[PDB]
């Protein structure tokens, strides 16, 4: 019969940095 | 000895990214 | 039984990171 299920994948990579911060106050 | 086994899943979405730039100048 | 399948595939890419820090003072 066929093998035992494989492992499961690598977490994927890193997302991107995110947006600018707000702008400062006046 | 059977066929290799089922693949296996696919790994969890990466960490999120880090934190954007600093903001404009106010 | 055949050997274990292979592992899985890397997942999605993480999320956004947040945003940057406030930007400076006018």
């Amino acid at each position: 019969p066929p093998g035992p299920p494989g492992p499961r994948g690598p977490p994927g990579p890193p997302g991107p940095p995110g947006g600018p911060g707000p702008p400062g106050p006046p």
